[PDB]
């Protein structure tokens, strides 16, 4: 696809003219069939972001972090082997981990074999699992010396090439572990240096990449490291540094870079032309004596110049110590370069950070940013918070919130969570909330509504988000995390809510709803979600058996609540409604539901005194079973008791008569009487069904009409009044959805039709309306059994019947064809043509289906002429045919063919077949033990809810319960205790100190497994392997450790380039600088812009002959007057009315040109644009001369320079010729847009003239405290 | 199959193996360094 674009975008160069470029495919080496390295072809020039879009859209390459640029060499050297596995170890190690790119010279010669040789050795050892290290090559098309093997103006793409070296001349090879080749074409095949200014050009405007990505604009940084090179790679290090942004690393093994290393411990002022001759002498030996003189001036000048700038340049020190890897020294280097720079202030630090933040790694960072002496603010740490949050970088994280972001103050306003939403991944719940919004917070809520349930309430309400709907920051970041299912991030959620368990079953819930609705992405949904939730439930269980052996009785408060974070939804339905098997298997909660169900009346009764009690109703007033309010009573007694006998040496009282009111609501008591009227209605029902059934209806049958009805009005009322209340349908569902709910829906209906047919009143229908109400008994006896599902004794048996069902209909099915076989062989024998369908079908099919549960002498009913009669074609009183005979009172078959046929088809009958169905339900019955404990619990909850909500009077009266509760219910007034003991809604202080005992426990909690984590054998060992690996390392460390047994001259006059010119000065040493020593071949070339040996320059030499832009020979002056007053009333800080230009955005002073013999009140009128000299003129005595006398700068010559005379006026608290000069300060000057009184400091990172004069100026003002 | 030489190399009765030759080199080089000490 890439074809279409590579073949009508991209030129080449021949002939210089221009054409559509070639060569394009893939290289594939022949060596390992685990490389595919890219080709493509580029000119001289080409658009730079075709040149950034062909690698960063085009290849799939990812974005850019860190760009790393080795270079030098390029032909060959050798390393003691010692630093060589330092080296490729680290410079692996970086670009691996921070997704870097590094740029060589891709040719296999010299320094790129050395990256390759790291490569290799580091892709057999990663597999290569993802993140490629990707390495950019620049080689020039014409001098491979195998060029024809892919060159193709339609490509060929799985080409395949060879190594070839041996016809090297001026042509080269092509490097084996490169992974992408970038190919420039000079047009000259004999070419070698064609590749320079491509490469420059690149890395300089690619430095310019990350910009507009994210918050800030801070550029990616850019390094050269190089390890040994010729005359040229001096060059690029200059123009690098001249550049500014890169810094340079050095290491110790190379030929120049001994040079660097040797000279970075000498000072600067002490390099001389002699000084490094005798240097360099004894560094190369070849090339030292080899040397071209005529260079050499500019070998030191420049060695000179770049040891001039001590902090873009950090060095290895021969592995002084064991500054770990090189990959730390670059990373640092980097940094410590990063602080120095344009920018002065709050800014360093800030910046600082946000590359930590950009690199996935944290030690150096945190090491560094991180010290001891250093001060924070919570405020400050927010936007590599957010980028932190929004990368899903979980360590850093975690490092960020340890050090000192409080969550609380994070979140403090709405706009930062509806940006936090604007950056999720794709997911499940991305392509909703797309739906959804066919990111304002109610378009979130909405859709978490959806997935939580129809029944709770929203969470979020628009332009409110201050402070139902309150406030936490917990559960906002956690549920952001739990949504798009990272793990790592939620871990570090759960452990920030104030309330958890809730929490942990909330996501459980939303999990499951959206692994059970996605099903498409069948890997992610099908792993991952479901190992989630089901990993939250373990944690919910944990907590809260934690909580339960504490003290149960303010857990099971716990356990009731209503949360105000979640929705007021409780905590238990949650976990009810989420098919969570294990949470609700729990003791403590099968504790709760018993307590419940068990009534006011006290729980480890017996039954059998419970039903006696029952029976005699004043027993309970005289007292058999015990009750709850007295043992309360009694073991608060006791316990105070306790107290005060160990100090020696609230709860209600107890009610006399509604103790039986009260003890006649407990569902435990309503189930038995419900049971009784259930034996009554079948006593009822047969009793008018076989003795008083008549033609008119009876007291008795009208008895059986109502009471009927009365259970189809108590199921409707069980309908509507049940949570989950408001709506339709949804408890519909719920109900239709079982086996058992069925029955109640036939009969019902059934029993209605038999009414219409029992009234009809008719001859024939009113024997057929009998008919269907004796059915329908049989409907009614049946669901009695579902009801002695309750019993533990009796839950898993009934499933097991119920689980078996379907194999029966089949199994009877493979019976039946093997008897209808029989019969019609039978049948067809020993008897012609019968013309009676009946008697076929009653020969056929039933007496062998009779004949196989006979027993086997009984079986054997065998005589020619008993019963049958056949003179007659049939004679018609219940006579089959007679058996054909051959002789007369003889079957011409013989009687024992029929007795062994009988004896081989019961043989198969009996043994074969039933054996086989008895041995499917033993297997299955053996198999299906060890599951059932859980599902009868939970179906034990879903009977227990029903009987709480049922009228107190027995269904007989049910009617009257229910008319009385419409009569309530027409009132209008509408406060139910209706499940009063499931919703809870507590007061403010009960609340807050219950949670904060629950998140005490859920510290102690995470800290027990943790602890218990750290004791398994198959962590231990991982633990011990680690160590030995590392005391292994580390001894033949130490074997090898054994083993080895001020500012005197100018600096800115001698830049090696004038500026604003191509002229180049004459390279001046440091020795020579003065006039009083003679440089012999000193011939500087005369050049002025656009009699001069009139006048010397002070400073010494330069390089420089003529005037240099200036319009006279000598001292140039320009006095600097500055115009200082207070910050303050309270005098805390200074002040200046310093310049900051529109064209270089730099706070400079404000002094022009002065002229010499000016006047200064003229002078000042110019500089300062004076409309109004009176402010001036009475300030005309105000202080002066802060300094004078000469000015480095690289306008300076041997004939002109430039000097300059300091000057400070600051003046009192109030200042009063300020305000006439700050009303008319606008843009007057035309290059300071801003002009403003600038707060002073005692700042040297300022401009070179003016650090100075700012340094004295502190000095003056401070130096007296 | 870099999955399933990721997966090999982190059990139990391998890792063993390897730390119990780590052990056993580790032992041998000591007794010679303190030769290499011993000897003045």
């Amino acid at each position: 696809s890439l074809a279409s674009w590579i073949k009508e975008n991209i030129k080449k160069k021949e002939c210089v003219r221009e054409t559509p470029t070639d060569a394009f495919g893939d290289i594939s080496f022949g060596g390992l069939g685990q490389k595919t390295g890219k080709y493509v072809r580029v000119s001289s020039d080409t658009s730079c972001e075709n040149l950034y879009q062909l690698m960063t859209e085009q290849w799939k390459l990812r974005s850019p972090n860190l760009l790393i640029s080795v270079t030098g060499g390029a032909k060959n050297f050798y390393i003691k082997t010692h630093l060589k596995d330092k080296f490729r170890r680290g410079l692996i190690k970086v670009a691996q981990t921070t997704g870097a790119w590094i740029l060589t010279g891709g040719t296999h010669a010299g320094v790129m074999k050395h990256v390759g040789m790291a490569v290799r050795d580091y892709t057999l050892s990663s597999g290569s699992m993802e993140g490629q290290i990707v390495v950019i090559g620049v080689a020039p098309w014409g001098v491979i010396h195998n060029r024809s093997t892919l060159i193709h103006p339609e490509g060929r793409f799985p080409a395949y090439y060879s190594l070839d070296e041996q016809g090297q001349g001026r042509l080269s090879c092509l490097d084996i572990n490169h992974t992408h080749f970038l190919l420039v074409d000079d047009g000259t095949q004999g070419h070698y240096g064609v590749e320079i200014e491509l490469r420059a050009r690149l890395e300089k405007l690619i430095s310019k990449l990350s910009l507009g990505n994210r918050e800030s604009g801070v550029t990616i940084p850019v390094v050269c490291v190089v390890l040994d090179g010729g005359p040229g790679t001096l060059n690029t290090i200059y123009n690098s540094m001249l550049n500014h942004t890169p810094c340079v690393v050095l290491e110790g093994s190379g030929r120049l870079a001994d040079v660097i290393a040797h000279v970075a411990s000498v000072p600067v002022s002490k390099v001389t032309m002699a000084l490094i001759n005798r240097l360099l002498k004894r560094f190369f030996m070849q090339e030292y004596k080899n040397f071209t003189e005529l260079q050499i001036i500019e070998w030191t000048k420049k060695i000179q110049d770049i040891l001039r700038m001590p902090h873009l340049l950090t060095v290895f020190r021969i592995d002084e110590d064991k500054n770990y890897d090189v990959d730390v020294a670059i990373l640092q280097a980097l940094l410590k370069a990063s602080r120095s720079d344009e920018h002065a202030g709050r800014h360093c630090w800030e910046r600082q950070l946000e590359l930590a933040v950009a690199w996935n790694r944290v030690d150096i960072a945190e090491s560094e940013i991180f010290t001891e002496e250093s001060q924070w603010t919570s405020s400050d740490l927010h936007p590599a918070m957010f980028s932190a949050l929004v990368g899903d970088k979980p360590e850093f994280v975690r490092l960020l919130l340890e050090n000192g972001v409080c969550v609380r103050e994070f979140l403090e306003r709405e706009e930062t969570l509806c940006e936090l939403y604007s950056h999720l991944p794709s997911c499940f719940f991305l392509r909703k909330l797309a739906k959804r919004v066919q990111v304002c917070l109610s378009h979130v809520s909405e859709e978490v509504r959806h997935l939580l349930g129809s029944f709770t309430q929203p969470l979020y309400i628009a332009s409110r988000y201050k402070p139902d709907t309150v406030w936490d920051p917990g559960r906002d970041l956690f549920l952001w995390a739990v949504v798009q299912n990272n793990r790592e991030l939620a871990e570090i959620g759960w452990e920030q809510c104030r309330d958890c368990i809730a929490a942990a079953l909330a996501a459980s819930k939303i999990l499951r709803k959206l692994a059970q609705e996605s099903g498409e992405d069948d890997s992610e949904e099908a792993t991952e979600m479901l190992e989630l939730a089901n990993h939250y439930e373990k944690q919910a269980i944990g907590v809260f058996s934690e909580c339960h052996s504490w003290d149960a009785q303010r857990a099971q408060k716990l356990l009731i609540r209503i949360s105000p974070s979640w929705g007021r939804s409780t905590c238990l339905w949650l976990a009810l409604e989420a098919h969570d098997k294990s949470f609700i298997a729990h003791s403590g909660v099968q504790a709760l539901l018993t307590q419940i169900w068990c009534g006011e009346l006290s729980v480890d009764n017996p039954h059998w005194k419970v039903l006696l009690c029952m029976i005699f109703f004043p027993l309970i007033y005289t007292g058999f079973l015990t009750f709850r309010r007295d043992e309360d009573i009694q073991r608060q007694a006791e316990r105070t008791e306790q107290q005060k006998l160990a100090m020696e040496s609230e709860l209600k009282p107890l009610n006399c008569s509604s103790r039986l009111m009260s003890f006649l609501k407990s569902p435990q008591v309503k189930f038995y009487w419900n049971i009784a009227s259930y034996f009554g209605f079948l006593w009822l029902f047969a009793v008018v069904l076989m003795i008083d059934f008549q033609t008119s209806p009876s007291w008795r049958e009208l008895l059986l009409y109502v009471w009927l009805t009365s259970l189809v009005c108590e199921e409707i009322r069980q309908l509507y009044h049940d949570f989950d209340g408001s709506g339709f349908r949804r408890k519909a569902k719920m109900y239709i959805k079982d086996l058992w709910n069925i029955l109640d829906v036939l009969s019902i209906v059934l029993f209605i039709a038999g009414l219409i047919c029992r009234l009809q009143a008719s001859d024939t229908v009113f024997y057929i309306g009998k008919v269907i109400l004796c059915i329908d008994f049989i409907i009614f006896c049946l669901r009695l059994m579902a009801i002695f599902s309750i019993s533990r004794t009796l839950g898993p048996k009934i499933i097991i019947v119920r689980r078996m069902m379907l194999d029966l209909f089949f199994f009877m099915f493979l019976l039946s064809i093997w008897v209808v076989a029989y019969g019609v062989a039978k049948q067809g024998i020993l008897i012609e043509n019968e013309e009676r369908l009946n008697w076929i079908i009653r020969g056929a099919v039933y007496e062998p289906y009779i004949t196989i549960f006979g027993n086997f002498p009984t079986n054997i009913d065998n005589t020619l002429f008993d019963i049958s009669s056949c003179s007659v074609n049939a004679s018609d009183p219940l006579k089959p045919k007679c058996p054909m005979l051959n002789a007369d009172n003889t079957p011409v078959f013989p009687e024992w063919l029929t007795i062994m046929m009988l004896c081989v088809y019961l043989l198969f009958a009996n043994i074969l077949l039933l054996n086989l169905l008895i041995a499917i339900f033993n297997y299955t019955f053996q198999e299906v033990q060890d599951n059932t404990d859980t599902i009868w619990k939970f179906q034990r909850y879903e009977l227990i809810k029903e009987y709480h909500s049922r009228p107190a009077l027995p269904p007989p009266f049910i009617l009257l319960s229910h008319l009385i509760l419409f009569i309530r219910g027409v009132f209008l007034r509408d406060l139910p205790q209706r499940h009063k003991n499931f919703r809870q809604e507590l007061e403010q202080t009960e609340e807050e100190e219950l949670l904060s005992w629950e998140a005490y426990m859920k510290d102690n909690y995470l800290a027990s497994t943790r602890q218990d984590e750290s004791q398994s054998v198959e962590h231990r060992i991982h633990d011990t392997a680690e160590k030995v690996g590392a005391m292994s390392e580390l001894l033949e460390r130490e074997q090898e450790m054994v083993s080895a047994t001020e500012e005197a001259p100018h600096m800115f006059a001698r830049q090696l380039q004038y500026p604003d010119s191509t002229v180049r000065r004459f390279p001046v040493p440091e020795e020579k600088v003065s006039w009083e020593v003679n440089f012999s071949p000193y011939q500087p070339p005369v050049y002025n812009q656009q009699a001069l040996d009139k006048h010397r320059n002070p400073g010494g030499r330069t390089g420089i002959r003529g005037k240099g832009a200036l319009n006279t020979l000598g001292p140039n002056h320009i006095l600097h007057p500055i115009f200082t007053r207070w910050r303050d009333a309270e005098h805390k800080v200074l002040e200046f009315l310093a310049v900051w230009e529109d064209a270089e955005k730099r706070w400079a002073l404000l002094g022009g040109p002065a002229q010499p013999d000016e006047p200064l009140a003229q002078v000042l009128e110019r500089i300062l644009g004076k409309k109004l000299n009176e402010k001036t003129k009475t300030l005309l005595k105000a202080g002066e001369e802060v300094y004078k006398g000469y000015v480095d700068d690289s306008r300076n010559t041997d004939n002109a320079w430039v000097e300059t005379s300091i000057i400070t006026l600051h003046c009192d608290k109030n200042t009063p010729l300020m305000a006439d000069l700050n009303h008319m300060v606008e843009s007057s000057l035309s290059s300071h847009q801003p002009l403003q009184w600038r707060e002073v400091s005692s700042d040297a990172c300022r401009c070179s003239y003016q650090r100075e004069a700012l340094r004295q100026i502190a000095h003056h003002h401070n130096t007296y405290f």
